[PDB]
């Protein structure tokens, strides 16, 4: 609908920008208020950086994706500076958050706990025919109740077969994406069960980047040879066991996200 018609189109005075949380490239993010008293994330479009048509088509998707657990949008601004306002979470990226003193101190339990929740926001893209992309846990955000949810659309796209193919020339994270994506560009949602596996190693290892001690090449030509991730230190073994059943050759062997989210589930009652 147009921006006069729109339910999320708000006037630039309703925010003040407060604190800047991060700055690149594409523009900045920052922490805000809505009207004085409702506090928010708002993202602001670098003018001439990339096109504010591919900015804002991560706040068109959004409109259509809203669940408990993924970040929700709030508003959009869509004259230059653009600006995209989402729900603020306190506790900012997983990845950050598990290498704080709070987040040193969790317990494996709390930690399948927070697992269960990022695959059961999975789920909800799963069964909305969408795929995400771009899952890691520097792309999951913490609230201040130790909730998770999933954050970062720019990649997420409704998938109308089966399948989504990227352009020749599209590069995506090597360690995190699954194999069919790297060689063929070719993603579906059991490409985002690869990383969610990935993702699970990053929780254990409270942000340890995956594979450690080894470069691209090496994790390609590892693959290859039919191996995986070796063992994190300190993780249960059922855990791994899950891990690898997200790693399955054959993308279509991999599990569902709500056959993850129910095991998580079990393993953090029982735990």
């Amino acid at each position: 609908k147009p921006w006069w018609e729109d339910e999320w189109e708000v006037p630039r005075e309703t925010l003040k920008l407060v604190e800047r949380l991060g700055a690149g490239q594409f523009g900045e993010v920052w922490m805000g208020y809505y009207n004085g008293h409702t506090k928010v994330a708002v993202k602001s479009l670098k003018q001439g950086s990339m096109s504010p048509d591919a900015f804002l088509a991560e706040a068109n998707l959004m409109k259509q994706l809203q669940h408990q657990r993924l970040v929700r949008l709030y508003a959009v601004v869509t004259q230059e500076p653009i600006y995209i306002i989402t729900e603020y979470m306190e506790n900012g990226s997983l990845v950050d958050f598990l290498k704080t003193p709070s987040g040193i101190k969790l317990t494996i339990n709390k930690l399948l706990d927070m697992a269960a929740q990022i695959a059961e926001g999975m789920a909800f893209i799963e069964e909305r025919n969408y795929i995400h992309r771009d899952l890691r846990a520097a792309n999951i955000l913490v609230s201040d109740t130790l909730s998770c949810k999933i954050a970062d659309f720019g990649l997420a796209r409704l998938i109308e077969d089966n399948e989504y193919t990227a352009r020749e020339g599209a590069k995506f994270p090597i360690k995190w994406t699954a194999p069919e994506a790297i060689n063929y560009g070719t993603f579906t949602i059991k490409s985002d069960v690869w990383s969610f596996g990935i993702l699970l190693t990053e929780i254990v290892t409270h942000g340890r980047i995956p594979y450690p001690g080894m470069t691209n090449p090496e994790v390609i030509q590892n693959l290859e040879r039919g191996y995986r991730m070796v063992r994190p230190d300190n993780c249960p073994e059922e855990l791994y066991q899950l891990m690898r059943l997200c790693w399955k050759e054959r993308p279509e062997d991999r599990p569902t996200f709500d056959y993850l989210r129910s095991v998580l589930e079990d393993f953090f009652t029982a735990t």
